[PDB]
């Protein structure tokens, strides 16, 4: 029901209402459309339409199914109106099933979480970080609103949520329903070999790494130019695509499959039988109308109905 | 057979079955469906239905697979039954032959590797050489960081 | 007649149907499995086509 | 087919794509760190992209 805008499906099923208005309102006052009856009559004075509102309708949903209906108009007047109408639902339902193509593919979910600020209003997903590293260091000393929520929860459950290496948290991750908050290079690593992980939001903050001197040693500047003098020349880049890339995950694409099911197509069989309840209703309207039009000869509507539903037990009536 | 799954073919068939036995049961509990089959004749007051179960299976099968039948509904009660299952059928065969393009054009199928460095990164199939040969000596002296990945 | 029964099977082939549809249970399975072929035939020519 | 086709892709989608299509010209700024960078390497893609 997608490969039309939902104003699309909107402006075909206005454009049933007013093109079965408009060839119910010509068919009416053409004077070649009024044929005549009695094909052995003695040659007339009946004039019979058959446009009637209800087969004006008719004609505007059969030729929009493609299945044609049984009345086909006279009176060119009325046949501009049908072929202009046909010419219609061939370019909308050329339109839909060169479209359909697409949209015929199931796409996987969103994540529930899908930044901090998804992640800190919940309590179904618990999340925490490793104790005493620059992550949870960070959460302590915030003051920031977002983050404060986040270590509000990490101090009462410190014991639960914060492992205490990076790889009792990647299994918990696994392991159990858990979203840990690692360094952003870390995770470029292990989303690539790992292919059931994913990065849940962009960067919090932006620090860096950096080798450590004691607070007066000289060999702060010497590596300090040094660090410099392999990102220019492009060796910084060189080694971390050595490590960083791995078995890229790239099951993307995946086309390769997907016959349908209950799951794709799945929902026709809803307005199927959405369609034959609302009929067994419209049954029972036409069984009591019609009944309490024989109710206006004869009595008031228990006598005529019943003779009406034992005709309909015989199931070979014939009067 | 294919684009659609075998438990969808099998909810055709018991749409198929199920849609043209409520159009038998509707027709004949209608009365806008029972007509006079004498419109140049005023003989009696004779009525005939055109629904019977053999005709009502041929309206199903008929408008599944786009052809269309003989006999058309004309009480309202019936019209929506030959309606949305004119609506059924259209999604139905739009859907099976817009996925069938897809199942025509795939592919014959493709190795996981086309490279060296895609079976330098695929470490699920495993490497191979001759010992002592000019193979091996040839990534013993690389660095070229493709094929070094290939001796480690 | 011969030629209605021909002119069956060339309007059913191009999905714009006959004048005429069998009666007749028998005369209706050669009419009903003739339609599932040509429905397949060209929902296989025209989604190749592209 | 003309209803799946794309919005309009640029002929360069990275640097080595606008290193081999000599049709669309370079740019930097005189005496940056831009010009700089390439003056100093030599990794083969950005050579020719100073060069
Ligand atoms: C296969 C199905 C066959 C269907 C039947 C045969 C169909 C024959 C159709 C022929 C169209 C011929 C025009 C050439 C088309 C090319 C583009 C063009 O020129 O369109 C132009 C307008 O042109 C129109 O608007 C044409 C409108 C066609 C209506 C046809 C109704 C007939 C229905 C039957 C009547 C029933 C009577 C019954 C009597 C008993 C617009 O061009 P553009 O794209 O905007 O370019 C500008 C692009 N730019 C904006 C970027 C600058
Ligand atoms: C859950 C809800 C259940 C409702 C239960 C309660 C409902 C109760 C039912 C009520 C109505 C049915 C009984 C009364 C009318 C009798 C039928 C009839 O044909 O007579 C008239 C109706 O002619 C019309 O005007 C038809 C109305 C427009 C047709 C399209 C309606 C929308 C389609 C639906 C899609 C919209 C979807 C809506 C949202 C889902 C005219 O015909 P006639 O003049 O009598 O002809 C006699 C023949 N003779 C002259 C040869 C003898
Ligand atoms: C052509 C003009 C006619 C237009 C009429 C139709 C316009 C109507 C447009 C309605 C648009 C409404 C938009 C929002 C609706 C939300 C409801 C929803 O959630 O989906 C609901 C489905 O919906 C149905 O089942 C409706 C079926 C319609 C049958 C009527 C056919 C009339 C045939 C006429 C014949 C004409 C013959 C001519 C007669 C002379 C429920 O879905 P769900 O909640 O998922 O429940 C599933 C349970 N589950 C959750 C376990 C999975
Ligand atoms: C959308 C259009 C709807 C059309 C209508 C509904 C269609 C209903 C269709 C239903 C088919 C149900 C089978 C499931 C299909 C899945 C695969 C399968 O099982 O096929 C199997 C055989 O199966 C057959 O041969 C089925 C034959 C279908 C004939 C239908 C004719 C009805 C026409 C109407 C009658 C007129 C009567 C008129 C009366 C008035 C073969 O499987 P395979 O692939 O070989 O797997 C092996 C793969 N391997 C070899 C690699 C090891
Ligand atoms: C009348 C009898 C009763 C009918 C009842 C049933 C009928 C129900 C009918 C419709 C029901 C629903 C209506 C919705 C859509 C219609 C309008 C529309 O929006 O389309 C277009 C209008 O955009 C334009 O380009 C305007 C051009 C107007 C031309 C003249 C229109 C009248 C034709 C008479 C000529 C007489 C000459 C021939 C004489 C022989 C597109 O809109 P847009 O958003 O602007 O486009 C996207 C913008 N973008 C391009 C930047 C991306
Ligand atoms: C689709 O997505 C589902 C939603 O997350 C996921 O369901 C989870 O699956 C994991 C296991 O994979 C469940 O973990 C269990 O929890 C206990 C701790 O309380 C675990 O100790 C235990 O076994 C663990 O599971 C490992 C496999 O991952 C296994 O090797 C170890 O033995 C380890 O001890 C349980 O299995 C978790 O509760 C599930 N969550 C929910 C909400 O159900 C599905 O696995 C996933 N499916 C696929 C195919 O990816
Ligand atoms: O911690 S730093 O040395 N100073 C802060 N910043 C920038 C503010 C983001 C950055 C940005 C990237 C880094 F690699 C390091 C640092
Ligand atoms: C059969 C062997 C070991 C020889 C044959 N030619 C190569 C050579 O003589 O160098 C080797 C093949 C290889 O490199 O895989
Ligand atoms: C505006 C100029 C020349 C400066 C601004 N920052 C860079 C710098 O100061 O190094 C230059 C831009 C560049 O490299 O394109
Ligand atoms: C991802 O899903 C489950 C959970 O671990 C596992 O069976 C599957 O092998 C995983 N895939 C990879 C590539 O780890």
């Amino acid at each position: 029901l997608n490969p039309l805008s939902p104003d699309i499906w909107m402006y075909v099923l206005l454009a049933c209402l007013g093109v079965s208005c408009v060839l119910f309102v010509i068919a009416r006052f053409s004077p070649y459309e009024w044929y005549n009856p009695h094909p052995c009559n003695p040659d007339s004075d009946v004039v019979e339409n058959n446009f009637t509102l209800l087969n004006s309708f008719w004609f505007g949903v059969g030729a929009l199914m493609q299945q044609g209906s049984e009345l086909m108009p006279k009176a060119l007047s009325t046949r501009i109106v049908g072929g202009i109408w046909w010419f219609f639902t061939l370019i909308i339902i050329s339109s839909y099933t060169a479209n359909l193509a697409a949209f015929l593919t199931v796409e996987r979910m969103e994540s529930p979480i899908d930044s901090a600020d998804d992640l800190a209003k919940q309590t179904k997903i618990e999340y925490g970080a490793v104790e005493d590293g620059a992550t949870m260091t960070f959460f302590k000393k915030s003051k920031i609103s977002t983050y404060d929520k986040m270590w509000a929860f990490m101090s009462s459950r410190r014991q639960s949520v914060l492992v205490k290496s990076n790889e009792e948290g990647i299994q918990r991750v696994l392991t159990s329903d858990y979203a840990f908050l690692m360094e952003s290079t870390t995770i470029e690593f292990v989303t690539q070999r790992n292919c059931n992980l994913t990065q849940i939001g962009g960067l919090i903050d932006s620090k860096g790494y950096g080798v450590g001197t004691p607070m007066g040693s000289p060999y702060r500047d010497k590596i300090t130019i040094a660090i410099l003098q392999l990102q220019e020349e492009g060796k910084l880049h060189m080694m971390k695509e050595k490590w960083w890339r791995g078995n890229g995950c790239p099951e993307e694409e995946s086309k390769e499959a997907s016959a349908l099911g209950v799951q794709n197509i799945g929902g026709i069989f809803i307005v199927l039988a959405a369609g034959l309840v609302l009929s067994v209703f419209v049954a029972v309207g036409e069984f009591l109308y019609k009944s309490k039009k024989n109710a206006q000869l004869e009595k008031r509507s228990f006598c005529s109905a019943m003779v009406e539903e034992l005709r309909m037990s015989l199931k070979c009536q014939r009067r």
